[PDB]
């Protein structure tokens, strides 16, 4: 399942996708 990383800098709340 893809759950959002958060260390984003830009405004979509993720940054990389990471697969859990």
């Amino acid at each position: 399942r893809w759950v959002a990383r958060r260390d984003y800098r830009g405004d979509m709340g993720f940054d990389y996708w990471v697969w859990e």
